[PDB]
């Protein structure tokens, strides 16, 4: 058997566009990603986010399935354009009350948020005016972050600034597969700028109201793909945790399964990269991101996918050898909690411990959420 | 009476993002209207044009309406993001297949189309490189024209580039109120500029394939709203064969300023003069499945005076279109102001000819109208 450290995070991670729905409801703004998965030949299928898993409005059922997982844990993020249809001035008093209400119900049941500020879906308007490659992006987002930290920090203590910034930076300015969906290498390097200045000044706004919580960054460190004062102020952006997003290494040649992505399991690349971190640097490291999507079928009302928890399995074995090499890994959340919309892969790639079933928005637990509600309780493996 | 030439057009006048519908269907991409529409807001009620008129579901019935009218032609708008989702490129077979069903459902009934180019709805993905103030949206504009030309034009014979390019640029660039909502005397400049250019290289891209049918713009010359000079020669090399005039008032009932301006048309330029839209909002009921709106009668027929009145005194109006042909998405306005010659319910899509129908039809019928001291 092999234990965690005692107040070890365990949870899952969503995304709001992913799950959330109601795009068009209550005040929401539409997100570049509103427009990409309304533009043909972008997004498998026709698949968009309108209704999605429908959390938006189904949000209590699913903090009650967290709860019976047994989470300590859920990584979300909030939706800019629903706090700023616009991206800034004009805020959303119902996308607030929305999570505000979540956050509470979280906390109602021993569940510790762990907010992303930005998963990918910048609003629109900020779009039409070039979106990341101009500077006023950068102040709404600042004003983006303040406006999130002073009305849910009293309750929120881990926040993340970007999701995969690097990941976002190449897919949707280099190879162009995600929005805006341009190739132009000089159009990504300003795009990249400005997003380490905006994560910088997010950063620094945290400081300068002093929670108690943290703050850090997330990446994917091998992915897989289908003046002067910038500077100073970006390098004054220190980090109080890591973020690590690990599915496969593109790296493997090794005759290894591969995943319904394609992409080869192989978890001995987490094991290293866990340890280069730790030598290289002294953080303490929360797996954000890791799991493994299936080729999912709900059956007799069940979902046997024992390949999914054999790769959750094999990824906390390395985990857990790490840490017992005094990698400081606190924290793991499963890709993902449910089902849900995978970008440009829309509905056809299935994530979760929980199926959803779209034309019924029904949740069924799959067998990994039973074994990894053990794990939780056991606070390990066998 | 007061009779009009033989030959005069006849017709009702629409545009795509205003009662088409089907925004996310067969192929069509978004539009800067589907992204404004979507914002809260902007448009009256949070209404948008997801659905419309479910005109692309439903184009035969008001086909067949337009037939019962007695119109000679009809006047729409081709949705750039229905031929093209992200305004250049890979071309959409289905909405080709649309109107080219349109087109031949129209002379089937002896109706001429009379196709705008550009009717406000820019597609989105032009925009997020900065739409209008980006000149490789000039670029794809022409692109875009030579394909409609090209599928469309041995059936079409009257072609407008742009509805109303000044209101755009005003409402679009200097007050805010329409997409791109921005703010900017600088921007709405350039953003002028690049619409007179990418005009020209449409009307010269239509002369290069040389269908001999007719080319044009449309202006509103009193609105409410309630140096690259080898580009600006490259303006002035494209010479119209009408001008498009639309009339509302000078919302003050004005007739008189209508043939005002119709003769000063004629007296400072000279083209055939197609006034493609005129009309007026009223506060349309539906009592007991009827529509007495003896208001649109009034105003329809005062002006349908001033036009002939400036005809016999030469001018060389060659057609009229009443906007609307049926309620429909009036911008950030919503469905709330009701111009149709057709009343439609947005709850069933039922279609219920107004009082105005039934009027512009006999006018037809007699061409002209009936007068009295």
């Amino acid at each position: 058997s092999l234990k965690f450290p005692k107040d070890f995070l365990w949870g899952a991670a969503t995304a709001a566009y992913q799950i959330e729905g109601a795009a068009n409801e209550d005040g929401r703004g539409p997100s570049i990603w509103d427009t990409f998965s309304h533009t043909p030949g972008k997004v498998h299928n026709g698949d968009n986010g309108d209704v999605a898993c429908d959390h938006y409005h189904r949000y209590k059922e699913d903090v009650e399935l967290m709860k019976e997982l047994g989470l300590n844990a859920y990584r979300f993020s909030i939706s800019w354009p629903r706090i700023l249809p616009e991206g800034e001035g004009k805020v959303n008093q119902k996308g607030l009350d929305f999570y505000n209400n979540l956050i509470d119900e979280l906390l109602e049941n021993g569940i510790e948020p762990f907010v992303t500020l930005y998963h990918w879906d910048l609003p629109q308007a900020l779009q039409d005016k070039g979106g990341w490659e101009n500077r006023e992006t950068v102040d709404a987002f600042a004003e983006y972050a303040r406006v999130c930290f002073e009305r849910f920090g009293d309750r929120v203590k881990y926040w993340i600034t970007f999701n995969e910034p690097n990941v976002f930076a190449v897919l949707g300015y280099l190879s162009g597969v995600h929005p805006p969906g341009m190739k132009d290498l000089k159009k990504a390097f300003r795009a990249a700028h400005n997003l380490l200045l905006a994560h910088a000044r997010a950063v620094k706004a945290y400081r300068e109201i002093s929670q108690n919580g943290q703050i850090g960054i997330t990446l994917n460190l091998s992915p897989v793909y289908p003046e002067i004062t910038d500077e100073m102020e970006i390098l004054s952006a220190s980090l109080d945790f890591i973020g690590l997003n690990y599915y496969t290494s593109n790296l493997v040649p090794p005759d290894l399964p591969r995943t319904d992505m394609g992409w080869e399991i192989y978890p001995e690349g987490l094991y290293d990269l866990l340890k280069r971190i730790h030598e290289k640097y002294n953080l303490p490291i929360y797996i954000t991101e890791n799991g493994m999507a299936v080729d999912d079928e709900v059956e007799d009302g069940a979902v046997h996918d024992t390949n999914r928890i054999d790769y959750l399995k094999e990824h906390l074995e390395a985990v857990h050898k790490a840490i017992e090499e005094g990698v400081n890994v606190r924290g793991y959340f499963v890709w993902s909690l449910m089902d849900n919309f995978e970008w440009a892969n829309g509905y056809s790639k299935r994530f979760g411990l929980i199926y959803v079933d779209y034309k019924t928005q029904k949740r069924t637990p799959k067998k990994s959420a039973y074994w990894y509600r053990e794990v939780i309780k056991s606070n390990g493996l066998e």
